[PDB]
């Protein structure tokens, strides 16, 4: 009973703070909590992590990651598990993009600085810009799905706050274009990008970065929920 809008099922992708298809580019010293993976690209497309594969052929380690690094060219079970994960990313993406009967349509005509986002399903038939702080407000069990037919841009220093008990694990952002999060910004939620997700210097996120191209980082704090 209660809110009718169902969660997006991430499948095995839920086990990653970052998952992409073509690569992960890191510069400076990031602090990632949770696992990171890339498929079908190989581990050579994970750059900047000081990656060491000294003990397992199934994973690698980095001083920047409280977690493990997985790539398509590692040994069993990693390739098959990454293919599954990526396939579940795709499914989740389509699942988020395909919800109907939105509660909010073209809120702010595509620029939502200063708004309080109450629960439910949001659609923009355009790029979405977040140039000033926003609040996501609702219960600890409520769901938000944000459908973006364009890029998702959040400005430097912008903070997404959570009111009422809203949780990051229950928030999903689906973007047909790239996501770009500005220096020192703070984001909340799962991001399902059809292309890239790019964070700039000292930005932070509580959530997941699931990109169907590449993710780029610059001294970011990325923390998987729970």
């Amino acid at each position: 009973s209660g809110q009718t809008l169902d969660l997006v099922n991430l499948g095995v992708a839920a086990n990653f703070a970052i998952l992409s298809k073509t690569g992960i580019t890191d510069v400076y010293k990031s602090a990632i909590t949770g696992d990171i993976g890339v498929s079908p690209a190989a581990a050579t497309y994970i750059t900047g992590f000081g990656l060491t594969q000294d003990s397992s052929t199934t994973y690698a380690t980095s001083p920047q990651v409280t977690g493990l690094i997985y790539a398509a060219d590692y040994s069993t079970p990693t390739p098959s598990r990454l293919t599954t994960a990526v396939g579940d990313m795709q499914i989740a993406y389509d699942n988020a993009a395909g919800r109907l009967n939105p509660d909010f349509l073209n809120l702010g005509a595509g620029t939502i600085g200063g708004k309080t986002l109450t629960p439910g399903l949001y659609k923009w038939t355009s790029t979405l810009n977040i140039p000033t702080d926003i609040t996501i407000s609702g219960s600890s069990t409520d769901v938000w799905i944000f459908q973006v037919a364009g890029n998702l841009n959040m400005s430097s220093a912008v903070r997404i706050t959570l009111a009422g008990g809203a949780q990051a694990k229950n928030i999903f952002w689906q973007t047909a274009g790239a996501v770009t999060l500005g220096s020192t910004s703070h984001f909340e939620g799962n991001i399902l990008s059809q292309t890239g997700i790019n964070m700039k210097t000292a930005a932070s996120i509580n959530g997941r970065m699931m990109a169907q191209t590449a993710v780029t980082l610059q001294m970011n704090t990325v923390t998987i929920p729970q």
